[PDB]
């Protein structure tokens, strides 16, 4: 039967033995292919249980009715035979887990207590306890496999019903929010968690009860206690989580304000290094990073209080009740000691997963609640009446319709077309044309009228879909392919030129890209796509709304005059050139009908639209120098050793209180000699010893003291383990990504941004979870082993086999798991791609008639990601039953050791060695798996780690007045791979000069500003400034007196006063009297809090003129006697643009001005023009002396400029 699953008996079912060959597969090649995973198992394929899931549904809605139907009970019908049997075997698990310690344990211990000699007893007890244990690992096991299996089933059923009823909505009005994701996304994998990890909520109440019974039964009002310190205990537990998850909700917005200040201040690095203002971002972030860092460590405090559950309860619970039992007159024996202590030690086993059963539950609730809101919505209307007469295609009589909003827009709309004609419809902006678009394809609702149409629709919309796939099909659209027709198409829509820009052919895809293409081009193969169709009725809406006059003529000559000569054709357009072609025109103005006729007809009429027409003609390998580096970062070796001796006296702590349990009790009576009764005699009873208080106080001080120790160990780990993430990452990091050169650019802005907002998180908050854990359960195992070796030495026997067995099974069991995730992980993304793509745009998609294609791809590719996950899950029980053997092993065997050494032993310590040996079930899953999620964190230190890894001249400040600019043969280039930008560039400015740069683009005009302020080295000559070498002038010191107006003006988020001066170093009048002089001191004036008002980003409060007159005052502060203007009139108007001019005429008058810009009106009052062309000096003369000569270039530039308005 195809898939293994199906063939299987019962013992390889219990045992997951059928997925035993793939692991040998796996460890004999080394790696998997998906050619042979396996295929699916049906019973699990999305038809039928959608079917079935319909059918119930429906019959639900016919008995009750769309007000109180709930889907809680649909679900509960779908999933209610297995679950039964899952509960039943469940129950006989915990019901068989507990006779073991309850019963085998005490009989075993009375027997040590006894004076006899034999075998038979002791071998059948030994008998009885392995086959307890065996029975309750096969039973959870069974349990496991049927609960995936029901999970998967429903998870595919839910998934395919919801993607099905989407196609079919005329309201679609919510955004890509819940439609993208929490209906056919991942939403449903909570809908699977809550079948698999769900239910098992009967598991811990039971057995609570049963033990409480049972406690109450041997010792009875004085072992009343226990339930009262379970009973106090585990709120509390409940409270520190609700207090940790507050505090990582306000932690989670502060982090969100740091890193998009980082994304704000990441490119503008030019506009920062240009003025030397590093300063100001250093102290915002630290300041920032210093509230996180506090938030963070109070919620690590509170997250830390919580680890540390079971063994401090079980020795609180112990001491409260043996206490107090004592202390009043009683009497105590070594084997109900320790069967309470047994007992105490198998209470807290299913209180380890009832939580995530409680979670899951609340989740899939919400979810389901929102699956039902969405499945009552409005259904699909198509129009199935036929025309009365075949040479009618669509009839209209008095139909009105309204728009759900219901809005009305058509009134009494009446018109008649025939098969061969073309149509052309006219009107203004908001006329009402696309309410009739709408009413024709059926979306509108019907309100009066009687509606005939026949015929298929081919629908071109004013924006292109674009799908996700090869040129060739995508044009095809699911179609044969042919030659004839194909370069017809092409020819007919003249898409020869485009084949060329294709870089490999026309079979790249049109997803994402890399180039994108041209709008254009979009409508070219959107109507490729519609001509190549083939339908009978074309509905057309303004397809060619951005193109030129030639090519719309060619492509209407070609397609719509030719191709649907005899093809009904619909035309919708704003533009009145073409419709001299067309055969009729209608007129829709005001939702009613105007002019009906031919054109002649219309130009005969001279109504309205005659007038219109008038106006428009006038791996993972991960080495062991990511511990060593992470480790050296944390302090050092000291902090290391500090902290494991403070986890080593922890668990020591608790190991002595125990043994100081065992070792009162051993302490008969103390050789005292009583004479109750008749005659003298040595008593046996604990209570008769003189000393008893001692024993008591000595355990009230245990208790405290584990208690203390406990809570310094939380603390230290804490804050170390904070101090080591906060240091590395930030201050070795931002205080060396701020002084590269030239980096930013052959390098993605997207992926630096990255690595300062995952990888802080990484490295934050859950390796420091993970580590935890991992290292208590490790010690908390080495503990266990030589306590219960210490007693017997020659246990040490057993344990060599053993460890071979899990060192040879561990390496199997890692390789599957990694292969088998890797598939799951690598096949996901096909299915959102497509899911993406079909949400996008379902008006084309409904035009035609295409549903069925989209549903099978879906469904298929459903069924293709779904296999490996069910495979995955198998392997790991297939782990966890081997582990479990081995456990079992080792209690069988110190059991039998116990027994067969007998009279040598004091009671006490059996029972102490009993008492450990329980405790080892179940830990070296969570050992395995605990190590194996650490090790996935550890990656982040390793890309940090690496992008970590990869004089004097002071003259006196004589740099101003006598400013001159000399250029000696400047020589650069932008990167060392790229040709010279300049050759030879030699030239002497004198001062209080007004220079213009003029020339064409790409021939080195920005070289001369980007080489002027030193940020590029040059590689020949020299430039002196008032007689001193640039080269000799340490760089802070050059660029703190030039200044530059950029051609685009940027603000940061902040005050008024930090986005005017962040330093401090002006007073308040210099400011006015700067904001008075560009005319804006009256803006700020009237402002509430005046320069204390905050701005928002980029500068969105003022408009583009208050951006550009800050700039000019920000240039005006600081006084500079050389100044370079770029390109200041790229968008803003001639009044702004005279106020500019007036204003640096009135204000820049006494430095030297040098202007580059596009405009030659604004360099024509400069004393002397400069020409550039191919990085060289072409013209150097006074405006009147080159204007006067025909042969410069600036001239004939000037001529051509001049020449667009003389003759136009």
């Amino acid at each position: 039967h195809q898939h293994p699953v199906d063939n299987a008996g019962l013992f390889s079912c219990m045992t997951f033995s059928w997925l035993s060959s793939l692991a040998r597969v796996a460890h004999k090649k080394g790696e998997l292919s998906m050619e042979d995973v396996w295929s699916l198992s049906k019973h699990e394929s999305s038809d039928v249980n959608c079917r079935r899931l319909e059918r119930l549904w429906q019959e639900e809605l016919n008995e009750v009715g769309p007000d109180a139907a709930s889907l809680r009970r649909v679900v509960w019908i779908f999933c209610r035979t297995r679950l039964i049997l899952s509960i039943v075997c469940l129950m006989i698990t915990q019901l068989a887990g507990f006779s073991g310690p309850a019963f085998m344990v005490k009989h075993l211990l009375e027997y040590t207590q006894a004076t006899e000699s034999n075998l038979q007893y002791s071998l059948l007890l030994v008998l009885g306890l392995l086959l307890t244990e065996i029975v309750r690992s096969w039973s959870l096991a069974l349990t496991w496999a049927l609960n995936y299996r029901t999970g998967v089933r429903l998870r595919g059923a839910i998934l395919t019903m919801a993607f099905k009823k989407i196609l079919k909505l005329k309201n679609i009005k919510e955004k890509s929010l819940g439609e993208l994701i929490n209906i056919c996304s991942n939403d449903g994998q909570r809908m699977f968690e809550a079948a698999a990890v769900g239910s098992l909520l009967a598991g811990g109440p039971v057995v609570a009860i049963l033990g409480m019974i049972y406690n109450v039964i041997i010792l009875g009002p004085t072992g009343f206690l226990g339930s009262a310190v379970f009973i106090l205990f585990y709120p509390a537990m409940m409270f520190a989580s609700r207090l940790t998850a507050y505090f990582r909700r306000k932690c989670v917005a502060a982090t969100d304000e740091r890193v998009q200040k980082m994304n704000e201040v990441l490119t503008y690095i030019k506009f920062i290094k240009m003025y030397a203002w590093v300063k100001a971002f250093s102290q915002s972030v630290q300041k920032i990073r210093e509230e996180e860092r506090r938030i963070l460590e109070k919620a690590g405090y509170f997250q830390s209080i919580t680890v540390g559950v079971a063994p401090i309860v079980v020795v609180i619970a112990s001491v409260v009740t043996f206490s107090v039992h004592m202390t009043l007159g009683f009497d105590l024996t070594a084997a109900q000691a320790f069967t309470v202590v047994t007992v105490f030690n198998s209470m807290t086993f299913a209180l380890k997963v009832t939580p995530f059963s409680v979670k899951s539950l609340s989740e899939a609730s919400v979810a389901v609640d929102r699956f039902k809101s969405l499945f009552l919505m409005e259904e699909v209307h198509m129009i199935k009446n036929k025309p009365a007469s075949p040479h009618i295609k669509i009839e209209m009589k008095n139909a009105t319709l309204a728009w759900d909003s219901l809005q009305r827009t058509l009134h009494s709309i009446d018109l008649e077309i025939q098969e061969g004609k073309l149509v052309g419809i006219c009107g203004s902006v908001g006329s009402g044309k696309t309410s009739l678009i709408s009413a024709i394809l059926g979306q509108m609702t019907l309100l009066e009228g009687s509606i005939a149409i026949s015929g298929t629709f081919a629908y071109v919309a004013q924006q292109a879909w674009i799908l996700n796939a090869t040129l060739r099909d995508n044009i095809l659209f699911g179609k044969e392919y042919d030659e004839e027709r194909y370069n017809s198409v092409l020819n007919s829509c003249c898409l020869r030129p485009d084949l060329a820009i294709l870089p490999s052919s026309d079979l790249t895809e049109i997803g994402e890209r890399g180039a994108n293409l041209s709008g254009g081009q979009r409508q070219r193969i959107s109507l490729a796509r519609a001509l190549y169709s083939d339908r009978s009725i074309y509905i057309l809406d303004d397809p060619l709304s951005a193109l030129d006059a030639h090519v719309g003529n060619h492509i209407f000559n070609s397609a719509i005059r030719k191709h649907l000569k005899s093809k009904t054709v619909l035309f919708v357009t704003h533009q009145l050139q073409y419709l001299v072609d067309c055969d009729e025109v209608i007129f829709m103005k005001e939702g009613c009908i105007t002019e009906r006729g031919t054109h002649e007809e219309l130009m005969n009429l001279n109504g309205d639209y005659a007038t219109i027409f008038n106006n428009l003609l006038l791996q993972g390998s991960v080495p062991w120098s990511v511990y060593g580096v992470y480790i050296q970062a944390a302090g050092g070796p000291l902090a290391f050793l500090v902290i494991m001796a403070l986890f080593m006296l922890n668990v020591g702590s608790t190991a002595f209180s125990t043994w100081w349990l065992s070792y009162w009790i051993k302490q008969g009576s103390g050789n005292t000699t009583v004479t109750r009764g008749n005659e003298t005699s040595v008593s046996d009873s604990m209570k008769d010893n003189p000393h008893m208080q001692y024993y008591a106080s000595i355990y009230a001080l245990s208790m405290a003291v584990m208690l203390i120790l406990k809570a310094i160990r939380g603390v230290v780990f804490v804050k170390g383990t904070l101090r080591a993430s906060s240091r590395l990452h930030d201050e070795l990091f931002r205080r060396i990504l701020r002084s590269p050169m030239k980096f930013f650019d052959t390098t993605p802005t997207g992926r630096i941004l990255n690595r300062f907002s995952k990888d802080m998180d990484e490295v934050d908050v859950r390796l420091p979870f993970q580590a935890e854990m991992f290292i208590q359960n490790v010690i908390l195992v080495f503990f266990c082993v030589g306590m219960i070796a210490g007693v017997f030495p020659w246990f040490l026997v057993a344990v060599g086999p053993l460890v071979i067995l899990f060192s040879v099974l561990h390496i199997v069991s890692r390789v599957l798991i990694r292969e088998l995730k890797r598939l799951d992980n690598i096949t996901q993304s096909p299915f959102l791609s497509h899911i993406t793509s079909s949400i996008q745009g379902l008006a084309t998609i409904h035009a035609y008639n295409k549903g069925q294609e989209f549903l099978h791809r879906y469904q298929e590719l459903l069924d293709d990601n779904q296999a490996p996950f069910f495979l995955f899950t198998c392997a790991m029980r297939w782990l966890a039953v081997r582990l479990d053997l081995i456990s079992i092993a080792l209690i069988t065997t110190t059991g039998l050791m116990i027994v067969l050494m007998h009279g040598q032993i004091p009671p006490a310590y059996a029972g102490l060695a009993i008492s450990y040996a329980v405790q080892l079930t179940g830990l070296f899953q969570f050992t395995v798996r605990l190590a194996s999620e650490t090790e996935a964190r550890f990656t982040s230190v390793e890309r940090i780690n690496h992008y970590i890894k990869t004089k004097n001249k002071a003259p006196s400040p004589d740099w101003p007045q006598e400013g001159e600019v000399t250029f000696e043969n400047a020589e650069m280039r932008y990167r060392e791979n790229l040709p010279l930008v300049l050759k030879k560039v030699s030239f002497t400015i004198k001062p209080k000069e007004k220079i213009g740069i003029v020339g064409r683009t790409g021939s080195g005009k920005s070289s001369l500003g980007m080489a002027l302020f030193r940020l590029v080295e040059l590689s020949g000559g020299c430039i002196k400034i008032d007689g001193v070498r640039i080269s000799d002038i340490g760089l802070a010191d050059l660029r703190s007196k030039l200044s530059i107006i950029p051609q685009e003006p940027v603000l940061f988020s902040g005050t008024v006063r930090s986005n005017l001066d962040p330093f401090n170093q002006y007073t308040e009048d210099q400011i006015w009297d700067a904001l008075e002089r560009t005319h804006m001191k009256e803006c700020i004036a009237q402002l509430p809090l005046k320069l204390e008002s905050e701005v928002m980003e980029n500068g969105d409060n003022f408009s583009v003129g208050e951006r550009q007159l800050l700039c000019i005052a920000r240039a005006l502060l600081r006084h500079c006697k050389i100044l370079i203007l770029d390109e200041a009139t790229a968008a803003m108007d001639t009044e702004t643009d005279l106020l500019i001019q007036e204003t640096i005429r009135e204000a820049f008058a006494d430095c030297t001005m040098l202007t580059i810009a596009h405009r030659l009106h604004t360099v024509l009052g400069s004393d002397r023009i400069m020409v550039l062309a191919q990085g060289q000096v072409v013209e150097f003369d006074t405006p009147s002396v080159l204007l006067s000569n025909d042969s410069s270039r600036f001239y004939a530039m000037f001529a051509a400029a001049e020449n667009k308005v003389a003759v136009k």
